[PDB]
């Protein structure tokens, strides 16, 4: 399955991991959190650590994946923000894919986290930025509404 | 020459667009120069540009100040029907880097932002300007400065 979630990329897109590539369609079945977060945004470096510790702690329990959405456009920074992450990336240099997902969901600001069914695409939650903080176990996970 | 405060900010082999031509960024000597970061996509940025038309209308000449869009539209007709609505000028739709440039050197987490430079110097003039103007439609505290 994972063919929701590929729709919102090019077919031809790898996403990065600490080690090497994933396929998007490789996230079928989960619900997959589309991070946008920059190195110099000081709420982004925040917040980071609070998703990090959740992911940590129930990426296998609650059967999801993030992927950062980098505004960063300075690779070095991109990198040594990435490395302080356990999950997935958009390379940095698909700077195109980066501009369209965020006219896709609208996103405005950040930091924010977008969630989707990785099967059928469907948009599942926006204000887990602000729900996280008020629920670290993820006991309204994956915060609907 | 006056205006080298916006070489950095923008780089003088691209030309800004206005409605009738292009613009060299050096034109902008002498002005407070707002960058107005929006997107077409964007509910508040559609609600906030008309408010900022009336007031460069207004006030662009006697407060000698110029607007320059920095897009976050990424489809090519969206952005052409949304400046048509301005009357300032635009950094072009196909200067991605440029763009991305000016969102990190001024830290844009969120839009509509604007971000007034003095064009001579380069320095940061303000950054509230998009919250202010909205309780100061005649610019009595302007460029809105903390």
């Amino acid at each position: 399955m994972g063919s929701g979630l590929a729709k919102y990329l090019p077919s031809t897109i790898k996403l990065v991991s600490k080690s090497g590539t994933v396929s998007p369609i490789s996230l079928a079945g989960k619900t997959v959190f589309f991070y946008f977060s920059a190195s110099w945004c000081p709420p982004c470096r925040g917040f980071t650590p609070t998703l990090v510790e959740f992911y940590e702690k129930f990426r296998e329990s609650k059967n999801f994946e993030v992927v950062l959405v980098t505004w960063d456009d300075e690779e070095e920074a991109y990198n040594g923000y990435f490395a302080k992450m356990p999950w997935l990336a958009i390379p940095f240099s698909s700077r195109a894919e980066l501009e369209a997902l965020r006219s896709t969901f609208g996103v405005e600001t950040i930091p924010t986290v977008i969630a989707v069914n990785a099967d059928t695409g469907a948009v599942v939650s926006t204000k887990g930025r602000e729900r996280l903080l008020t629920d670290p176990e993820g006991k309204n996970f994956p915060w609907s509404d």
